[PDB]
């Protein structure tokens, strides 16, 4: 598929705590598991957020990754596990207090350098 | 399936959300959705540069993500109730907000390492 | 139809969005869209902690979601449009915005207690 993907995590652990490095190794991760070059994956990363998880307050994540392609059940599963496990080691956050939405997204549907990947 | 999954975003400021706000949120999504309130999560973002039409009066934008309970007649009741409570606790005009609904397919929902499918 | 909702993220600082953005964009996307600009809303996130590529250098993660409109030719015009608007106002280079674009059902819309079903 077109190369793009994004990843985006929203979670109330606070900024001090996202480690120097978390998104040069989400980009590296993320462009291993997809397949996809690092050169056209994205990452964000939103600490501090008024957020709850089951009406608590811990920490907790809600994310999302937006990919052309390389989405389906066996695939969602092995990002969950690469994904859930970079957020318990490096922001603290149990994976049972994070989700993930996937979304494949159609090349059509994906804007850059003033076109689409389509 | 028991994932749900609210967030606004909005302009008013972070001093006038109410403390209580994310817990009836949650409690208000359980019982609208019939989901445990265990596994529904909520989000609030205040303060954002954002204007509906143009105008800066209150606002906001949010989506609600589930698996399942999706659906017209079920996604104008969730209208009502959700513009309900922006406008008692946000003081937002339910004609400035839009909320997104988005019906999951459970195998593109992690948690817990793995994803509900 | 006429809702439409556009959000960009960005990296770079809040003190380097112009005054006036808000109201260019809306301006620009209901002459693009047909749309009448009181139903387009705009969100703009400064600030943001990004990586494009593996660099912080300045870039955006947008999104567009509108009821009809969406297509492959529409987009392409509206990525030339918004990615061109990015340069000018907020100096972010074209190949370091992705935009994302969503045709939502009007029912999986929410508006003034209702939906747009
Ligand atoms: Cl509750
Ligand atoms: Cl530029």
């Amino acid at each position: 598929p077109a190369a793009a993907a994004m990843f985006i995590v929203n979670t109330n652990v606070p900024r001090a705590s996202v480690p120097d490095g978390f998104l040069s190794e989400l980009t590296q991760q993320l462009a291993q598991a997809t397949g996809k070059p690092p050169q056209y994956i994205a990452v964000h990363v939103v600490p501090d957020q008024l957020m709850a998880f089951g009406g608590s307050s811990e920490p907790c994540a809600l994310c999302s990754l937006h990919s052309i392609g390389k989405i389906g059940g066996a695939q969602n599963r092995s990002y969950s596990k690469l994904l859930c496990g970079l957020l318990a080691e490096r922001l603290r956050i149990s994976p049972d207090r994070v989700y993930i939405n996937y979304y494949d997204m159609n090349a059509a549907n994906v804007g850059w350098n003033n076109s689409t990947f389509a």
